[PDB]
């Protein structure tokens, strides 16, 4: 979990960063996204509209910038703060360790 530049890639199979069990199940609290990304406030509406603000649905309850995602899948898929990506994965990868079965 976590890290600094030294991957010159990112998405799944890009940049390093090993998550565990959900890496979007409501957790993380990193509220970074690879080597230099956020997941952008929802609410800072500035850089890029990040979404569906605090109002039409139904206040879930997201952490400000907490890389995270709506749904689930297996990574978090949230806008950044760099006013040059618009999108980018946690910092979470597929560690050689934890399995998957359902």
């Amino acid at each position: 979990i976590e890290g600094r530049h030294m991957a010159p890639t990112e998405n799944s199979t890009g940049v390093q960063d090993c998550y565990r069990g959900d890496g979007q199940s409501y957790r993380g609290t990193l509220s970074t996204t690879i080597t230099g990304r956020t997941c952008q406030s929802w609410s800072s509406m500035t850089p890029h509209w990040h979404r569906r603000i605090p109002l039409y649905y139904p206040n879930a309850g997201l952490t400000r910038n907490y890389c995270r995602n709506p749904d689930a899948e297996i990574r978090p898929w949230c806008y950044t703060m760099d006013p040059s990506v618009r999108w980018e994965y946690c910092n979470l990868t597929r560690c050689p360790v934890t399995e998957s079965s359902v």
